[PDB]
């Protein structure tokens, strides 16, 4: 029995838009959709992705 990551947990994007891209755990918004902050190579910003697209370990 697994538990949804908590803010500051890191997290893999593997399946949706933003599979393959790394983002930080926020909060949990929705049990389908979660809030997580992506960093890019010019600037970082926060996005909302669903724990269905990004899995944690």
């Amino acid at each position: 029995t697994k538990q949804l990551p908590e803010k500051g947990q890191t997290v893999r994007v593997a399946r949706g838009q933003f599979a393959g891209i790394e983002a930080i755990y926020l909060e949990p918004d929705g049990d389908t959709r979660s809030i997580m902050l992506v960093k890019m190579i010019s600037q970082q910003v926060p996005m909302s992705i669903e724990n269905t697209d990004w899995e944690v370990t």
